[PDB]
């Protein structure tokens, strides 16, 4: 079964996901987005609730169905705390860098997704003993979903570095752990 940091995310996507459908994207996004005001700077939650946010279908269940293997797996095998360091540290990189080309109106547990890819798979190749690595077959598929997203296939207009931003983070814990 989903550990508890697995789960509860699961639930605050959904819960975000419904709350969007019924009272709007753009309502959601003012109590949610990066702050977007000098006055929010210290609503310190909005660095990192942006990640609960999303405007499509697909992202929302692509994102979850990956957060759920990965994540779930990173759980289980290296304990809570671990997932929820990645997930801080990614969300809060990956939102700065978005906020920086794009400015501050986006969301989506995109970036954080990215940084389990990474994690998992170089901490699989660099430490074989830990018990998680990246299998075969999802390394293809995750390359086909990377791939989908930089070249902005299927009607898909994302921002790279933000992507980039979640992938770095996710190697430099891989990084860090492996020694
Ligand atoms: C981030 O949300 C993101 C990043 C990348 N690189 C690709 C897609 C997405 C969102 C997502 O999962 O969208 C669905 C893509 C998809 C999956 C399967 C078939 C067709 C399209
Ligand atoms: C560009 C010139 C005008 C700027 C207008 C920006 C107003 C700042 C909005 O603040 C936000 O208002 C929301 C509802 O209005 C609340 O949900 C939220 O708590 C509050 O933080
Ligand atoms: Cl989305």
């Amino acid at each position: 079964r989903a550990g508890p940091v697995t789960w509860v995310m699961m639930i605050a996507c959904v819960v975000v996901f419904i709350a969007m459908q019924i009272l709007g994207d753009q309502e959601v996004m003012l109590w949610l987005a990066w702050p977007f005001d000098p006055t929010l700077k210290f609503e310190f939650w909005r660095y990192f609730t942006h990640a609960l946010m999303h405007f499509s279908l697909m992202h929302i269940l692509f994102n979850l169905l990956w957060w759920w293997y990965l994540g779930g797996a990173v759980e289980k095998r290296l304990g809570s705390g671990k997932l929820i360091v990645i997930t801080l540290i990614s969300a809060l990189l990956s939102g700065y860098v978005q906020q920086k080309f794009s400015g501050p109106w986006f969301g989506g547990l995109s970036g954080v997704v990215y940084a389990l890819m990474g994690y998992v798979w170089l901490r699989g190749e660099r430490d074989p003993q830990s018990g998680i690595y990246l299998q075969r077959g999802l390394i293809i598929f995750a390359l086909i979903w990377i791939v989908a997203g930089w070249f902005d296939l299927f009607g898909m207009s994302m921002a790279n570095g933000a992507h980039i931003a979640g992938l770095a983070v996710g190697l430099a814990m891989a990084f860090v752990d492996s020694l």
